[PDB]
């Protein structure tokens, strides 16, 4: 075997190049994991928290630039949050199975496997821009209206999802700007 | 010989790399471990706050108490500057407006709220249900239901509490409602 030489010093040299690679695929994950920290860290003081004078939590401030939906359905017994996020990039809404994975789980007779997506776009580096895309056979009303193509939505806009949720979406940097 | 000496001596230093990839992994794993933890612990503290998160990505969107008495606002503007909600615990949290030297706990906005407007008190003894009254400042309006308050008044669920004919809160008692 006159290549047993080359053959063995080969794999040594791709094996060099793995180990550097299997090196960063490590720093990789410790870097999202340390940032995913960064915004967790934000959170805990972000929208904000009130302080009672004895040092007690005291309230939430809605989120100040970030889009979102605040619940209006009027008993606390909501296995739904209060509030919602847009998050920038793609929202999904719908049913809890998880054939395609939903952001905002919802209950009802109503609600469909996937309901509604929230589309958040800031392409621009301005002013977050929220579609509203309906899903075919889902019922989704804005300020009254079945919609069933995508729409702009706006601060103030009431969001109707199925027969049992009712919400009022929130653009506070959208107001910031046509407001002021 | 040297030359069989030479192929012991090469071969050892593979298992002696892959021991090292081995303990490689190991004390990345160990690091990647400890540091996903602190962001755990952060989102722990997080749903304490009533922050809803999924496991993996987090951040959902904010709970209704279920346990403790709050005001939910009412009021749409998307900057605003109260609370979307204020909690309602244990002993005094007083509402007014921040000008005012003595400190307020929760600060109302607009020509119509007195420095002290109205105070909230909550007891609870040994019998862990709290009791919430709602107690005036003279010259300040605040009305509950419709009904101007003008002396301590115990508060129940569902009840729509206005200040300054200005200042829209629902007063939800999660744990009030359970008992009817």
């Amino acid at each position: 075997g006159s290549e047993f030489s080359e053959e063995a010093i080969e794999r040594l040299k791709e094996t060099e190049k793995i180990i550097a690679e299997l090196n960063e695929t490590w720093e990789e994950k410790l870097r999202r994991t340390e940032a995913i920290r960064m915004e967790r860290e934000a959170l805990l003081a972000e929208m904000g928290v009130a302080m009672r004078e004895d040092g007690g939590t005291l309230g939430v401030f809605s989120p100040k630039k970030t889009p979102h939906l605040v619940n209006l359905n009027e008993d606390p017994l909501m296995s739904e949050c209060l509030l919602y996020y847009i998050k920038d990039g793609i929202t999904r809404v719908g049913r809890e199975d998880g054939e395609r994975r939903q952001d905002i789980v919802l209950s009802g007779h109503f609600i469909k496997e996937e309901h509604c997506v929230f589309r958040s776009d800031s392409r621009g580096g301005s002013e977050a821009v929220v579609t509203l895309e309906p899903c075919e056979g889902a019922d989704t009303y804005v300020n009254g209206k079945k919609v069933t193509e995508p729409s702009i939505l706006r601060s103030g806009n009431r969001i109707i999802m199925g027969k049992s949720h009712v919400f009022r979406f929130n653009h506070p940097e959208q107001a910031r700007q046509e407001r002021e």
